[PDB]
């Protein structure tokens, strides 16, 4: 995994000293100076005929060294292996699926044994079109997109996010899988999340149910993590967990190390300033609720 401890890590107190001494405007110019960086890699695929329809975005490709290719038209769908913490391919990080796209992503989810997708948006924001309804939206409904049929077993609204369990069957193999299909629902239509705190219980959710899924499978799978571009808010969740991660195993993190790091997988991870300042700023308020800091 490109995601190590180190070298460089920081604990809570470094942290806390870290951001005090650069404030909101010196972390908005490190996010600027990452930003300034060239891309490691290519686009060439994203940008090939046949491909160019399948972006959501024409300004966001995937880049070759790192994309999810389907086994069958073409083999290319807007989607990026992503290591975790210690992890090898601990996500798929992809933009929201498009109508021409829908059979691409539930293909993917069965090739890649896909048992969690994440999705951190709503369909339409701001009158801006975030994901298409790629699966069916009610207990027993369904949706048939030629040899996978994906049908609702059931839904159930928290206050911060829904769980949908689907069943994916492929006709052709003859075999039926479930998964489960998380949407967070308290990321702002402005900015970032006032607090972290709904995003991390979502983060501890997933996991668990990853882990669940996981032991249940039989002889890991990559957590498919959405948001429009498959950039911001996918970056950000990602980071959040990988540098969690660490704070948990050895007490440390690195945040300019790990988006730097997602950068080479995902490309464009992490979209904006307030993203970048976000993942400083949780964890901090995340220390301070598990009694980790002391102030002036
Ligand atoms: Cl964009
Ligand atoms: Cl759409
Ligand atoms: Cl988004």
């Amino acid at each position: 995994s490109v995601h190590v401890p180190g070298p460089h890590a920081m604990t809570i107190q470094e942290l806390v000293d870290y951001v005090n001494a650069r404030q909101k405007q010196g972390i908005y110019e490190e996010y600027e100076d990452i930003r300034r960086e060239n891309p490691v890699g290519t686009f060439h695929c994203s940008m090939s005929p046949g491909n160019l329809e399948k972006n959501r975005y024409g300004d966001v490709p995937c880049l070759d060294q790192t994309r999810v290719k389907l086994t069958k038209q073409t083999d290319y769908i807007n989607a990026s292996f992503m290591d975790g913490y210690k992890q090898k391919n601990a996500y798929i990080g992809t933009q929201g699926p498009l109508e021409n796209t829908y059979r691409d992503f539930w293909l993917m989810v069965w090739e890649q044994k896909v048992l969690v997708i994440v999705m951190t948006t709503r369909f339409e924001e701001g009158g801006r079109r975030k994901c298409g309804q790629y699966w069916p939206l009610e207990k027993d409904s369904r949706i048939r997109f030629g040899f996978l049929t994906v049908t609702n077993l059931g839904v159930e609204n928290m206050n911060h996010y829904k769980k949908t369990t689907l069943e994916i069957h492929n006709t052709e193999e003859r075999q039926k899988r479930q998964v489960t299909h998380f949407q967070f629902l308290s990321w702002p239509d402005y900015g970032v999340p006032s607090s972290a705190a709904s995003l991390i219980d979502f983060l501890r959710v997933v996991r668990n149910q990853q882990s669940l899924a996981v032991s249940n499978m039989g002889a890991e799978p990559p957590i498919v993590v959405h948001c429009s571009a498959g950039i911001g808010r996918t970056g950000t969740f990602c980071s959040l967990d990988i540098c969690l991660a660490q704070l948990e195993e050895l007490g440390t993190l690195n945040v300019f190390q790990t988006v730097s790091r997602m950068r080479t997988q995902r490309a464009f991870s992490i979209q904006t300033p307030e993203q970048y300042y976000f993942c400083y700023k949780a964890i901090l308020e995340f220390a301070e609720k598990e009694g980790m800091v002391s102030a002036h």
